[PDB]
């Protein structure tokens, strides 16, 4: 998995469960093509979202349904979704982690980027 | 001023200069139209972004440029950009700061809604 | 005022009010001196913390009170505060803003110094 | 492992390794007693801090001696430590996780409590 995302509940101290991911990469016409999604698991991630050969270089695009989460626990929240946007590049052998951690009016994400 | 954003740098421990702020407000055909933007002052400001007239209801995104902020200082950074997405004024007019912390592989943000 | 506290609240989206603030100074014998206190404001500031002529070079601890915050909104908090240490005034006298970002089970601090 | 901390690094974008992390519990006369420590691994976690047998409810805290980690980075940084504060409460079967970001001037800490 050279793309993993994880995501965890400032609320409830938990990761966060059943949420949408949906990632684009930018295509050579400047859009946002879909790339992989999924839902995040018990363990706050989505797996399996793409492959070594699929993972090239670029512009990608991780957005994270962070409404229907919180609108799935009754809390009123600020933002519609979190939208975390960077380019990948191969120096030496690379694996991305974005984690993301959530609050109703508040977020905050990392990426952690291995050898 | 209904819309003020605040950035600062959490590598150098303060407020993060020149950098540029770009608002966009969600159109009916689901497009994002330029809505406003600015260059962060001394104080991690851009000073007047919009007027209480102009700042309807809507979805609005604001974009900052941390990329080109960390290229500046000579770090290497993650991230394209920050952004935040979110509704307005649904409930009425309120007045909202949205404030960033920036660092090369990270970012926070969060939200101060007051009426 | 060379020492300033800004504490917000993530899960409302606004200043978190009526929270109290201790700061503690590191005395000779490595034991921790009361030095100020103050409750915040409207704004999330206990305003006029301590003065220039007070405030010498020294190790503080801003501890931030969370637990009666949060029990205060009935909301079960995990932290019992949130503590700030660190060196002031070391290359000279600064300016020191400590902005504090609370969740019931995550917090966030900040640091902006300026001359 | 009942208790796990895990320390990342904003700057690089990677886990934070060979950072001290030092935990001590609250004894009966108020003071801290040590109760375990170790150095944080490639992954940026202290392996095998306590047993689920000595591992009781009670006032804990965790201190992240981010300052050694930022000096030998050759990066000034500003917090003495990273301190977290909390109450370990024994409800159903129990997991504590505490994160750590850590930039020069800001840290973030979540805690990630699981049944």
């Amino acid at each position: 998995c050279p793309l993993m995302v994880k995501v965890l509940d400032a609320v409830r101290g938990s990761p966060a469960i059943n949420v949408a991911v949906h990632v684009f990469r930018k295509a050579a016409d400047d859009t946002w093509e879909p790339f992989a999604s999924g839902k995040t698991s018990e363990s706050g991630e989505p797996h399996g979202l793409t492959t070594e050969e699929e993972f090239v270089e670029g512009i990608y695009k991780v957005e994270i349904d962070t409404k229907s989460y919180w609108k799935a626990l009754g809390i009123s929240p600020f933002h519609e979704h979190a939208e975390v946007v960077f380019t990948a590049n191969d120096s030496g052998p690379r694996r991305y982690t974005i984690a993301a951690l959530l609050s109703p009016y508040s977020y905050s994400t990392t990426a952690v980027v291995t050898n």
